[PDB]
């Protein structure tokens, strides 16, 4: 993957590709299917792992429904 001796950019993040997400979310938690596709590009996955990745985070917050 993209560090050293780690895992390949499949479904699971790496402790580099996560430090990413981090950073966009702290601004924009609306990612975007055109933003989306572009860190699909670059991280080498696919729309799909980053989607469940967005959408988990927001859930975590003190919002209405689901918590």
């Amino acid at each position: 993957g993209p560090m050293a001796s780690d895992k390949r950019p499949r479904t699971a993040f790496t402790a580099e590709q996560l430090q990413r997400l981090k950073a966009e979310f702290q601004t924009n938690r609306y990612l975007t299917e055109q933003r989306r596709q572009s860190l699909a590009q670059e991280l080498g996955l696919n729309e799909s792992q980053i989607k469940i990745w967005f959408q988990n985070k927001r859930a975590k917050i003190k919002k209405a429904t689901q918590a």
